């Protein structure tokens, strides 16, 4: 009898967690002493210290993880040693300790906001074991669509791992996709802001789910459903279309819905491409429903792939491996073409192997499961292949017609390592298992009584492993004294949130000959949270304005964050999802085997592959490893946007019930919640709904913006959902803020029967500016006369309705935007400038809107993109030169703008040090620099000028050799000729690189501009040699690009004789866009960089040119694709060069600026711009009648202040 040990532990170790190690003991020993200890570079801790017993003992302990030595990565050594009585077993393996990603998300109360409203958001950080961490937040920033950090929160703490923040938008807040970025990382939450109106109906496809070629005609059922669940009536236009790989094959249906509310029509596919491979097999259905009377329309899209498979069957519950000389079992799940499941269907099973191909026929049951149990006695331990088909024949794969093929299932089986003649198998537990409930597994066995021997009571060791960690352990002893036969037993397993969506389970057994019989299966648990959260409403369908009981159920001691939103704002845009797919989605990287830093294998199906397939480190001395192969009335004023945004504390009962008032809307409020306990973990409720509904009410169709002075149509649609015919009476209220031209001058009494909508129309002229209220009241008139064909009934509740709707009113005419700029940049003295706000007097009253905006630092976005540009290095191709070009310009801009942190500068110059050797061996021996390999080809003159530009501006950082400069000087000593330029010779023919046009005088400008940034200047003869080809060529100018490069070459030449003529066609041809002006004609950013770099050469500059250049740096600053994207080979380098010379000339970053604005009627405002809120783009409206304004600034730094006068003019 040979005793043996086993040691198991996880392979990937996480610091904020406690992990499990286990040691398995044979009978015998008991005079030796087995330890397993984790050791590392600075300590060695004790995990298990144990002496053996007379049985198989599985000792399991929980241990805390050491911190990583590098901060996020460690290869620690796990050591097993058995000492005592002159024998010393010793074995070392390796494990990985790493800090896992704390998964961070941000949710908002809505994805879509009007101007003048307040955005609320919640911010959650997560651990991988689903307990939220109270980690410190550095900075939370809220950025513009024009990428200005308009809000910033510094040093904010989460209570119970979550933090709720708020931000107020301007009444004149501009429209686009605002961003909430978190902790300088990957956590982005985008919310859109635009001018909208709330729809009251959604439109959806009902009957076409999936389309196949088997049928001949199908049905479309477009159903328009209101947001409170009632059906509606309107005009439907349906357009079905096919995409061309060219006239689009399309069919248009039209009609009107019914009392059910769904409109149906049959569609035949004689129109669509069902013949062969001509168009795309992807039908697009677009439905447009116009509501009657009001005329508001809704769209509905549906993209349906034309399925060419009649059926598909898979191996859902089948193992990868078979035990030899023992029966095999499996399930086959046979699915149809459109979510249908084949019952009692024929299954053609065929098995391939070294013995040959054998035949099997099968029939399923009325569920769709297909069970097969077979014998592997004749397989003699060889790799076999399972194959399953539908029938004996097959449909013909026509290469010219539409193919109708099947999905024949294939599986490859490899035998278990047959070191024993015993059997151990697990019957599976189908698909999705419910979390929290205890499940039962049935596991069968057969011990052969000739190798294992009868006298030893055998023990089966069961491991339940989830997310690469030993979750639940055990060992069960069964007597084998009876010379036992094939029997079975059961195990109890509970699946929690610590268990995976796909956890595994291994039962092994060790015999006294060293043989192991073992089996590993995988499960399917639904994506669980350990905190069961139930969000409920009582009575879940209430009239609006009354209270409901909101019940939150979670763990005791929880913080429950609740969000209740309207369905209509979800009908504009779909919000960011928060479900079990989303929370589990941002985590996992454990998917499969060991990590690649730590997996050591020997190479030219066993227990080692069983533990490797779950990612569990394991070591022993037994034969557990296969040897290695070489292979009544109610007033309605209300908030339509977010009902509930309150956090709630949960007491010791685990349930909290509150009374909340439903807002005065006829809609569905979708509510959801997520809770946090530190003990149990994170929870998440399913999204529930509260239908706020009244039987008889009023809805208004009105735009949210009405321009003043002229008429617009207001539609009042009255809805009846009762069971009687009622004589309604509508009354539009009268106020001085609007007027009407007597469209039946209100007081309108009219009959309307059940489930009906009646619209009244008015043409209203807006008189007063701003947010004005439209007020309407409806009453049920008494039964004087039997209207509607029957005697009218009068209800008792909800007889009267009154709706008040606000509407923004804007002044009439076109908007003149008169802008003025200033750069108040002092150096330790007060600096006083002034602006003038003047207007031509033809204006409408109350239209003058003016605001003054101060910004500290011009670059207000992508600050971390400059520091993140230094990553992902390479050593081959032309990608390395482009990816390592702009790091020099980025670090030049960092050291000229007070942001050169020495650690990232040292890392970037180390990267450029190891990239300078990988760019130095691209030199041609003729004197130029090569592109693809050494001595491969003579490149263009632009490539030589660019490599001497990126080499000659790196000697302030890194040792660059000077000999290639002299070789390049001898190289273009023959390139330029006085009797004609453009010798050219060679060209860059590279993937997705073109550069510019690169004609004669442009390449002359590159070779006479890029060659002087080694500290060189004028008195050179080579600028005069290039100048001789430009003495006559300056007259032609070759469009705006080459007049910009000729402006660049005479801008640094220092002469004025043929400079100023073409300067009267450069600056005034700029594309003026507010305070962010630029030039146009990839292309536009290159021309703006060339123009800005052309102005910033001469030393004779003043305040107005500096403020104009500040506007150019502002437009180049508010871009994410200019820097951080190296797609264009002369955009990022030239733009950062222009930013570097702008930092060279006058501008310095704002350290501390006290600024104050003053007017003439005793109004002053003081702004404080420190070093931590210099990125904040902060404004202030001006309440004065517009005129003279004075500004002054003091301290250290520069601030850019721009003022805007936006008013409206009536048009002559």
């Amino acid at each position: 009898e040979l005793p043996n040990y086993l040691v198991t532990l996880p392979a990937r170790l996480n610091f904020p967690s406690v992990q499990k190690v286990c040691l398995d003991l044979s009978p015998g020993y008991s005079d030796v002493k087995f330890t397993v200890t984790l050791e590392t570079k600075d300590k060695t801790q004790k995990l298990l210290e144990y002496s053996g017993l007379k049985k198989r003992h599985l000792h399991c302990i929980s241990f805390l993880v050491p911190p990583p030595a590098g901060g996020t990565e460690e290869v620690a050594t796990i050591r097993v040693s058995g000492v005592g009585n002159n024998i010393s077993f010793e074995e070392k393996k390796k494990v990985l300790i790493q800090r896992q990603g704390n998964g961070t998300f941000v949710q908002t109360d809505k994805p879509l906001y009007t101007p003048g409203q307040q955005v609320y958001f919640r911010i959650v950080t997560m651990d991988s074991n689903f307990v939220p961490v109270n980690d410190k937040y550095s900075m939370v920033e809220l950025q513009d669509p024009n990428s200005n950090r308009i809000a910033q929160w510094l040093e904010v703490v989460p209570e119970q791992g979550i933090v709720d923040l708020s931000f107020q938008l301007a009444p004149e807040a501009m429209l686009g996709t605002y961003t909430v970025a978190v902790a300088e990382g990957k956590t982005f939450g985008t919310f859109s802001v635009e001018e909208y109106v709330l729809p009251k109906f959604k439109v959806e496809v009902v009957e076409p789910k999936e389309l196949s070629t088997v049928q001949e005609s199908f049905l479309v059922k477009i159903c328009c459903r209101y947001t409170y669940g009632k059906p509606m009536l309107g005009a439907v236009q349906v357009s079905v279309c096919q995409k061309a790989n060219l006239p689009d094959k399309c069919r248009n249906l039209s009609g009107q819905t019914d009392k059910t509310g769904c409109f149906s029509a049959p569609v035949d596919m004689a129109t669509f491409d069902l013949i062969g491979y001509a168009y795309s097999h992807q039908i697009n259905i677009v439905a447009t429903v116009v509501e009657e009377g009001t005329g508001v329309e809704a769209n509905a899209t549906q993209n349906i792939y034309i399925s060419p498979q009649m059926g598909s069957m898979t191996f859902e519950d089948t193992s990868n491996f078979y035990h030899p000389n023992f029966p095999f079992s499996g399930k086959i799940r046979v699915r149809g073409h459109d979510d249908s499941f084949l019952k009692n269907h024929l299954v053609f099973l065929v098995i391939y192997g070294t013995n040959g191909t054998f035949n099997q026929t099968l029939v399923t049951d009325n569920n769709g499961l297909a069970p097969f149990t077979l014998e592997t006695s004749g397989w003699n331990g060889t790799d076999v292949s399972l194959e399953g088909k539908f029938q004996m024949e097959d449909l013909v794969y026509n290469p010219e017609q539409v193919p109708r093929y099947y999905q024949n299932a294939y599986l490859h089986l490899r035998p278990f390592y047959s070191t024993t003649r015993s059997f151990l198998g697990i019957h599976r537990l189908n698909g999705p298992l419910k979390c929290g409930q205890p499940q039962e597994v049935l596991v069968d066995y057969y011990i052969d009584p000739a190798d294992a021997s009868p006298d030893q009571e055998i023990s089966f060791s069961y491991y339940l492993i989830g997310k690469g960690s030993l979750v639940m352990e055990g060992q069960k002893h069964l007597n084998s004294k009876k010379k036992g036969l094939k029997a079975s037993f059961s195990l109890s397993l509970t699946f929690t949130s610590r268990l995976a969506p796909d956890p595994s389970l291994v039962i092994y057994a060790i015999f006294p000959s060293g043989g192991v019989v073992a089996d590993k299966i995988q499960f399917s648990v639904e994506m669980c949270f350990d905190n069961q959260v139930s969000l409920g409403f009582s009575p879940s369908q209430q009239l609006p304005g009354a209270e409901v009981e909101l019940q939150l159920q979670a763990a005791p001691g929880s913080l429950c964050a609740l969000r209740a939103v309207d369905e209509s704002v979800l009908l504009l845009r779909p919000d960011r999802e928060l479900s079990n797919r989303s929370v589990y989605g941002m985590f996992p990287f454990w998917y499969g085997h060991y990590p690649y830093q730590v997996a050591e294998y020997d190479q030219c199906t066993d227990l080692f592959s069983f533990f490797r397939d779950v990612g569990l480190k394991i070591l022993s001395n037994a034969k557990i490893k296969k040897p290695v192969d070489c292979s009544d009335s109610q007033v309605r004023q209300y908030f339509p946007e977010t009902w509930l945004w309150d956090l709630f504390p949960i007491g010791n009962s685990g349930k909290e019930a509150v009374h909340v008032t439903v807002p005065d809307a006829i809609t569905e409020w979708k509510a959801m919640s997520f809770c946090t306990s530190q003990s149990r973990g994170f929870g998440l409720s399913p999204t529930v709904g509260l239908t706020a509904f009244k039987p008889f009410f009023v809805d208004l169709t009105l735009p949210y913006s009405v321009v003043r002075g002229e008429s617009f149509r207001l539609t009042a649609t009255i809805f009846n959902y009762l069971k009687d015919c009622i004589r309604v009476q509508t009354d539009l209220a009268k106020s001085h803020e609007y007027q009407l031209e007597s469209w039946a001058d209100s007081q309108t009494s009219s009959c309307l029967c059940a489930d009906d909508a009646k619209t009244h129309h008015w043409n209203i002229t807006a008189v007063k500016l701003g947010h004005i209220n439209f007020t309407i009241s409806t009453k049920i008139l008494d039964s004087n006369e039997p209207c509607g064909g029957q005697k009218g009934f009068v209800p008792q509740k909800g007889r009267s309705d009154t709706l008040i709707k606000p509407v923004l009113v804007k002044p009439e005419g076109v908007l003149v935007e008169k802008t003025h700029s200033s750069l108040l940049c002092p150096k330790g003295k007060v600096a006083s400038e002034s602006v003038s706000l003047e207007l031509p007097v033809d204006i409408v009253p109350d239209s003058t809107k003016a605001y003054v905006t101060v910004l500290g630092d011009i670059m207000g976005t992508a600050l971390q993109n400059l520091d993140g540009l230094v990553q992902m290095p390479s050593g081959c191709g032309e990608q390395n030169m482009v990816l390592f070009a702009p790091i020099i310009y980025v670090l030049q801009y960092l050291e000229k703008a007070g942001l050169l942190t020495e650690e990232i500068r040292s890392r970037a110059v180390g990267f450029l040090e190891i990239g300078y050797q990988k760019e130095l061996m691209y030199k041609h021996s003729n004197g130029s620099y090569s592109a693809f390999g050494e001595r491969d080809g003579n490149g263009n003159t632009w490539l030589t000028a660019f490599v001497t530009k990126c080499f000659g501006q790196a000697q302030k950082f890194i040792f660059i050799d000077p000999k290639n400069i002299q070789d390049a000087l001898k190289w273009m000593a023959g390139n330029q000729l006085p009797s004609g330029c453009y010798a050219n010779v060679g060209n860059l023919l590279h993937t997705a690189m073109k550069g510019g046009v690169d004609d004669e005088v442009s390449l002359t400008a590159y070779v006479t501009a890029a060659l002087l940034e080694m500290g060189k200047d004028v008195d050179d003869p080579m600028v005069s040699q290039g100048l001789r080809c430009l003495k006559n060529s300056a007259t032609s100018t070759t469009n705006l690009y080459t007049q910009a490069l000729l402006a660049y070459i005479f801008s640094l030449a220092g002469e004025m004789d043929i400079r100023n003529i073409l300067l009267k066609q450069l600056d005034q041809q700029a594309i003026i866009s507010g305070e962010s002006i630029y030039w146009s004609q990839a292309v536009d950013v290159e021309l703006t960089a060339y123009a800005l770099l052309a102005q910033l050469t001469k030393p004779s500059l003043t305040q107005k040119e500096i403020a104009k250049a500040t506007s150019i740096v502002a437009w180049l600053a508010k871009q994410h694709n200019a820097y951080g994207g190296f797609s264009s080979t002369q955009d990022t380098v030239v733009a950062l060069q222009a930013l570097a010379k702008y930092a060279t000339t006058a501008y310095m970053p704002s350290e501390e600026i006290n600024l104050v604005v003053k007017s003439t009627e005793n109004f002053q405002r003081t702004f404080n711009i420190q070093s931590v809120n210099r990125l904040v783009f902060q404004q202030d409206t001006l309440p004065n009648v517009p005129g003279m304004y004075t500004l002054e600034a003091s301290g250290q730094g520069c601030v850019y202040v721009q003022t805007v006068l936006r008013y409206n003019i009536l048009p002559p």
